DNA sequence: TGGTTTTTATATGTTTTGTTATGTATTGTTTATTTTCCCTTGACTGACTGACTGACTGACTGACTGACTGACTGACTGACTGTATATA
């Protein structure tokens, strides 16, 4: 919230929050779905959305792509099988042409 | 140009088959001890059969025996030949 007021400084580059309550989500691949349906409002399945999103991330340069900040909540039950989801996530977090602000709990 | 059909991706459901860990019961492993009848050890027992004692009848040398055969010698009978006798 203090960082929101810092966005209300209008001297830092505007960026956007993402609430992630996987516990207020059913199927833990819906992260990608809701991500696309809130960054675009466009509706797909995870196996299109995350892939279009990698396409959105590394294949896309900086000058128009936006900083986004995201924070994950209670990962102890989210990734219970093999953490391929969160593996994908942390695999997205390793670029130099893409910019993001990631956190978890 | 413009409407319609065909296939595909995502999502879920259905069914069969095969994988892993485990707790309980049976049975094996090692060691010590006693009994059983089969297999060695051996004298007794019963028929056996080798050397010694009897024996029994066919083979070669003792020639034998005795008839018969082989040379010699005289006896005898036939063939040869003289003495003799008779007639022209």
């Amino acid at each position: 919230k203090e960082l929101l007021s810092s966005s209300a400084q209008r001297e830092i580059p505007d960026f956007l929050y993402v609430e992630i309550n996987g516990l207020k989500m059913v199927k833990p691949t819906d992260c990608y779905e809701t991500l696309w349906n809130k960054v675009s409002g466009e509706r797909l399945t995870w196996a299109a959305s995350m892939e279009s999103l990698e396409f959105y991330f590394k294949r896309v340069p900086k000058n128009k792509k936006k900083t986004i900040v995201v924070l994950l909540d209670e990962l102890d039950a989210m990734v219970t099988k093999s953490q391929d989801i969160m593996y994908n996530f942390f695999n997205w977090t390793t670029y130099e042409n893409a910019k993001l602000i990631v956190i978890a709990v």
